């Protein structure tokens, strides 16, 4: 038996990024508000402060157009994001121009937080032919310098308070000739041996060097997804657990910094072609890996958090459905997620929610929920 299961269950949940349609919507100090928030990423810093990132999509819920990378921090290093008033007001990492800034993918490295992100020129979209608010039609993302997806890196050495001007690393950390790209979204990791690993489309991005003074390289992968997760399992090996191209199940590969083995579908982890998140919770006995996604082959509204006790994370339990702790007044929960461990031995998770007013159309407002729960809450789930 898992000794953490004997504890009293704990869960608490509330909206952290409140869309423009909601009371007390999240706005920047400049007065800039956002139609939707999507694409969460969360990390605990070495002070205990929590940093929550998202895409602030200004005018509608689409992946293209004027989109800013925004964030909140907990007001103190010690409050663990317990209550809504424990969080600072909305701030911006980068929002310059009419461009798309997004795919936040942070990793904590001692006293430096690195944040990788994707960017495209505001006149371009993944598919092309999309209408922008001014009536212009996007061009299709292509392999030109202006028209491709870029990869940027920004850093903080003051616990997330301020961020360096993002540095364009496309020429060294994205393959030449590539058009569309993505990093994460969600999080990177620091290995037991001290290297940093950031998941990206078709590759890992590897940081080596002393803490806070890293240089970065690509590890090209065969058969990897566009939106990946990375994890160091208790056996010390790396694992990529990726969003599949076709709806069905997660696509998983295992290996080391010298290379990954083949990707293959994991039939224990249904997925509707959506982002997921993964977290190494602890390496001491019993070692646990936590996984969160929508546990369904066709919809995003079946959010499930699970534990694996396997050294290679081969098998996860049923876990618990997040609808067991439902939250009112935030739309229909489900979508992209990100998890961290808090200082008080909870899992903190950001989870997307959709008001669905325009159905799948661009006008449906999107918000992001902050959940905390302990292992007991997962372990003692009714179907677990
Ligand atoms: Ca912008």
């Amino acid at each position: 038996d898992d000794p953490a299961g004997k504890a009293a269950q704990y869960h608490k949940e509330y909206a952290l990024f409140r869309s423009a349609n909601m009371p007390s919507p999240d706005k920047l100090a400049t007065g800039v508000g956002f139609h939707s928030f999507r694409i969460p990423a969360v990390v605990r810093t070495n002070t205990g402060r929590i940093l929550a990132f998202a895409e602030g999509r200004r005018h509608n819920n689409r992946d293209y157009g004027d989109i800013n990378l925004v964030y909140k921090r907990t007001k103190s290093p010690t409050n663990n994001g317990e209550n809504p008033t424990d969080w600072e007001s909305l701030r911006e990492v980068v929002g310059t121009g009419p461009h798309t800034w997004g795919n936040p993918t942070p990793v904590v490295d001692g006293n430096t937080i690195y944040l990788f992100l994707s960017m495209n020129d505001g006149a371009y979209s993944q598919n092309g032919g999309n209408t922008l608010p001014d009536g212009t039609k996007t061009k299709k993302i292509d392999s030109t310098w202006v028209g491709r997806r870029h990869l940027y890196l920004t850093t903080s050495t003051d616990d997330g308070d301020t961020w360096t001007k993002p540095v364009d690393m496309t020429k060294t950390l994205t393959p030449d000739g590539q058009a569309w790209d993505a990093v994460g979204p969600g999080n990177g990791i620091k290995l037991s041996t001290g290297e940093l690993v950031i998941p990206a489309q078709g590759r890992n991005i590897i940081g080596r060097g002393p803490s806070g003074n890293r240089t970065w390289s690509m590890q090209i992968l065969k058969g990897a997804g566009s939106e990946g997760t990375i994890c160091q399992t208790p056996d010390g090996k790396l694992m990529r657990n990726d969003r599949p191209g076709p709806m069905g199940h997660r696509s998983v590969a295992r290996g080391t910094l010298a290379g990954l083995g083949p990707f293959a579908t994991d039939n224990g982890l249904p997925d509707p072609a959506c982002q997921g998140s993964i977290l190494s919770y602890n390496s001491d006995e019993p070692a646990r890996t936590i996984f969160m996604n929508s546990a369904s082959t066709d919809r995003r509204t079946a959010m499930r958090v699970r534990i694996s006790y396997d050294k290679d994370a081969a098998k996860f339990n049923f876990g618990r459905e997040l609808k067991d702790a439902p939250l009112g007044n935030v739309g229909n929960e489900g979508g992209y997620s990100s998890m961290t461990k808090t200082s008080d031995y909870k899992i903190g998770a950001l989870v997307e929610s959709d008001w669905y007013e325009d159905k799948g159309g661009e006008k449906s407002h999107r918000c992001i929920i902050w959940r905390r729960f302990n292992l007991s809450w997962i372990i003692n789930g009714p179907n677990n």
